[PDB]
């Protein structure tokens, strides 16, 4: 549970935005990049892993599944990989409502910054810093009980 | 103090490694620019603190610290801006070592990517991993304790 992640893609302004949530929390982590590749998303994973304790990811779709660059990111960094198939329906449907949620926050920034990715990385500051406790208070707090296990 | 981090700019094959280290716990974000500009430094800064809850940085020298893009991303990220003089010496000396130490890891898992961004990430997953608890599972023990005050 404090380990299990999964990966999102949404689009805006012609270009992607890969998204992981941490799914017991809330708690997000979000890049910029032309498009969906397994390079990129193997990159991603690489970065996500060196700063959270990720133990298993439910990967956005088939291609990313397959890829053997995804693959040897997770092989690398001791991911294990599964389908984000929901065989949790509870997933699915916050997943569209967090990409409408982050997408409002985008346009509520946007102004602020020339770049996308910078307005996506405000909207990543103020989901996670949003009191409900925060995402990025409960994911904290998730680890370090696990930590003591 | 669990709030406080130090900038770090180091150069390896004619690149940049710009780090963001966690003073208390030894804990590092890590990324590849072609130079340290303030842009650079700024949106480093707002990545950061949307992912951990970033009080204060001591800025790595004084081009950053005068930088107006900096100042602007360090007041809307809620960032105390401070100077990185060694007003403590177990720091400058630490961050001289760090480098070396993480060079040494970018160097014994450099064959192993083709692009140095990859292979700084994975020094970042090893660096944060190893057990002396873990920098990973120091700084989230320290944030998880101070949300509890
Ligand atoms: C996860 C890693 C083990 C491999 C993984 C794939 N690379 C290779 O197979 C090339 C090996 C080069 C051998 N000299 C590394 C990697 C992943 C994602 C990336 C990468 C790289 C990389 O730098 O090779 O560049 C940017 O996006
Ligand atoms: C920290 C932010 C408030 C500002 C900050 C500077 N940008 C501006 O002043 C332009 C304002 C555009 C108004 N339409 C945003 C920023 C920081 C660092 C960056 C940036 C941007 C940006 O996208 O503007 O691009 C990549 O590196
Ligand atoms: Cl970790
Ligand atoms: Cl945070």
């Amino acid at each position: 549970s404090p380990g299990i992640w999964q990966l999102d893609c949404t689009h805006l302004e012609g270009k992607v935005i890969l998204v992981a949530v941490h799914v017991a929390s809330g708690y997000i982590e979000a890049e910029v990049i032309p498009a969906e590749t397994g390079q990129e998303t193997a990159y991603f994973l690489l970065k996500l892993a060196g700063r959270w304790p990720v133990k298993t990811v439910h990967t956005d779709n088939g291609s990313n599944f397959t890829s053997t660059t995804v693959k040897a990111a997770c092989w690398w960094a001791g991911i294990k990989q599964e389908d984000g198939i929901p065989y949790n329906p509870q997933s699915q449907g916050v997943i569209e409502s967090m990409n409408k949620e982050l997408k409002k926050i985008i346009g509520q920034v946007r102004d602020q910054a020339e770049h996308l990715k910078t307005a996506v990385q405000m909207a990543v500051f103020i989901h996670n810093h949003k009191r409900k406790y925060s995402a990025g208070e409960r994911i904290v707090d998730i680890i370090a009980t696990d930590i003591q296990t």
